[PDB]
């Protein structure tokens, strides 16, 4: 038989929505400053790269991610749903980064490059919460 599975081929999933009209969503200070100063100090970071949008698996070889990971969250989605006010309350988005840092520490192992650059996201992260209004 001449079937050799060469295809289907894999695929990444649909990313998380960054829209939802029949979601609840609300402005408050808190979200402004997710925005402002948590997420776009995030950004900029040097290490903030791997995190900037939903993970492609494919392109990077990594077959297993969603396989082991299947609530991926990422700082591209978290940008979006700020920019698109997505979030009822500070809450929902800590959440969504607690998320995507604790997606990092389960799939790769201490000491890996990946996993250094989300320990030291993560205490950037913490400072900038520590300052919440
Ligand atoms: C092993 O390759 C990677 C592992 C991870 C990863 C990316 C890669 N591949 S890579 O080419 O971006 C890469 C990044 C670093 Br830092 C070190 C080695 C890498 O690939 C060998 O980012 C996510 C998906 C967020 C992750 O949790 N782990």
């Amino acid at each position: 038989h001449h079937h050799h599975h060469l295809v289907p081929r894999g695929s990444n999933p649909p990313p998380p929505e960054t829209s939802n009209p029949n979601k609840p969503k609300r402005q408050t200070n808190q979200l402004q400053y997710l925005l402002r100063v948590v997420l776009k100090t995030l950004w900029k970071h040097q290490f903030a790269w791997p995190f900037q949008q939903p993970v492609d698996a494919v392109k990077l070889n990594l077959p297993d991610y969603y396989k082991i990971i299947k609530t991926p969250m990422d700082m591209g989605t978290i940008k979006k749903r700020l920019e698109n006010n997505y979030y009822w309350n500070a809450q929902e988005c800590i959440q969504d980064f607690n998320t995507m840092f604790t997606n990092c520490y389960i799939y790769n192992k201490p000491g890996d490059d990946i996993v250094l650059m989300a320990e030291a996201l993560e205490k950037l992260f913490l400072q900038k919460i520590n300052e919440l209004p």
